């Protein structure tokens, strides 16, 4: 499938928005070959991406929301198919990009012709990065719904489910003593992110 035209044209829209001069994180749930979350987000400016994608690989998807996501796999069935390449394609030329391990962001990048993206790795450690994390969720909670299921740590101790949106915003929290005053408001409209089908009508 894809996008269409105008769709393309709107996303064209939309990522007018991040200036590429600016702090930019990029975090994703799911593996490089096969992400189901990915996230974008821009403190200064409090701009962020935010969208999903259906899995591929389901054997791997179930592995990663044991230990990490938690996402139910049916609630990514009306996703916007194509959006990843798409908004991976409508990035600012040379823009520079932050992320906690950019091992795997360089290799969506690269898988998508990006190589021109320009990576800072910020490395953290496990339990140094997610210091912010129970303030983060209780900040922007609604922001994110789809984190469902019971994630649990391999000595199997159960811990808060991972999200692409809130990794971005307590990671940047991590180095830089806090949250941000700016308030998040998404690049992406909604229409764009779920394909949306006609409900029936009560005539
Ligand atoms: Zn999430």
């Amino acid at each position: 499938a894809g996008l269409t035209y105008s769709q393309l044209m709107t996303l064209k829209d939309a990522m007018l928005q991040l200036d590429p001069n600016a702090k930019t994180w990029m975090d994703i749930e799911g593996r490089p070959e096969d992400p189901v979350e990915i996230a974008l987000y821009q403190p200064s400016s409090g701009c962020y991406i935010h969208f999903f994608r259906e899995p591929t690989d389901l054997k791997q998807f179930k592995q990663d929301a044991k230990y990490s996501h938690g996402i139910d796999v049916t609630d990514l069935f009306a996703t916007q198919p194509g959006l990843t390449s798409a908004v991976i394609d409508a990035l600012p030329r040379n823009m520079v990009i932050t992320c906690q391990g950019s091992d795997d962001i360089r290799k969506l990048l690269e898988s998508q012709g990006r190589k021109d993206i320009k990576l800072i790795d910020i490395a953290l450690s496990k339990t140094d990065s997610r210091k912010y994390e129970n303030a983060v969720w209780d900040q922007y909670k609604d922001l994110c719904h789809m984190h469902t299921g019971v994630v649990v740590e391999k000595k199997k101790e159960e811990i808060t489910p991972h999200c692409a949106l809130m990794d971005c915003i307590m990671f940047d929290a991590a180095v830089s003593g806090g949250l941000n005053t700016s308030v998040l408001r998404a690049v992406l409209p909604r229409d764009m992110v779920f394909r949306t089908s006609t409900p029936r009508v009560v005539l």
